[PDB]
């Protein structure tokens, strides 16, 4: 099983802490294909991931900091119809984009409000349900 | 013919006045097409199902005009992004990495050059 991981790298990396935990708590559930995100130019490194993102089975996105990368990734994910989780922390005093919050079906899209401390334990409910 | 104009509003308003000066500079070009997020979020993929070219400010780092830009793609739409490295930001590397140099142009562009590098691009077209 093939998890795709997306977190704002060029958009800052002030959470890069919560996203190493996010990373290490899915490799419980599957091979994790964008590990590096939680540490041949632009070009390479685009390529490289959409074809991760094709093969990948699931797409967890951590969408609090706002991030072009991680909002592309989201929209290719979206029209290869794979499932999507995106965790959004609202004492992070932002409002999620309206295009993320929107984009959710509750189902094959769903956005989750969270506490930094619970990301493990709104992974383990994702992927028990999942 | 149309055109979808892609900016910052919640990743952060800061270039929103540059933004209203592209949306004018490109009615000479087309028509410019652009519960409560859910509502939105399905008249936007309405208006960008619909463009024929998809023109985006992407300085400001942004879930939203990214999120556009991946639905854009996947729908072969020919898409224009505009930069400014002088505003010390370094563009994601999935943006950038994106183009073609056909289908898909990055154009870095200083703060006053904007107008003429729209100009260039529908010109083209
Ligand atoms: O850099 P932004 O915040 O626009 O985008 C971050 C997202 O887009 C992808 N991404 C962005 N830069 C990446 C990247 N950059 C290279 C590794 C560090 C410097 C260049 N490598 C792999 N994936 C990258 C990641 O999977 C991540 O989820
Ligand atoms: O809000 P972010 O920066 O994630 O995304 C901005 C992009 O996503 C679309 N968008 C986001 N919020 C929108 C919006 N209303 C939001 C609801 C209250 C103000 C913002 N109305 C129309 N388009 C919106 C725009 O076309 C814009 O290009």
């Amino acid at each position: 099983r093939s998890v795709y991981f997306c977190g704002s790298i060029r958009g800052g990396r002030e959470d890069q802490a919560l996203y190493a935990r996010i990373v290490s708590r899915l490799r419980r559930y599957g091979k994790v294909l964008t590990e590096h995100v939680a540490d041949g130019g632009d070009q390479f490194i685009h390529e490289q991931n959409l074809n991760w993102l094709q093969q990948a089975d699931v797409v967890v996105a951590e969408v609090t900091q706002p991030s072009l990368g991680v909002g592309y990734e989201l929209g290719r994910a979206v029209a290869l119809g794979k499932p999507i989780l995106c965790l959004f922390r609202p004492q992070s005093g932002r409002v999620l984009s309206a295009m993320i919050r929107g984009a959710a079906d509750g189902s094959r899209f769903q956005v989750w409000d969270y506490a930094e401390g619970e990301v493990e334990t709104m992974l383990d409910r994702y992927f028990e349900a999942y």
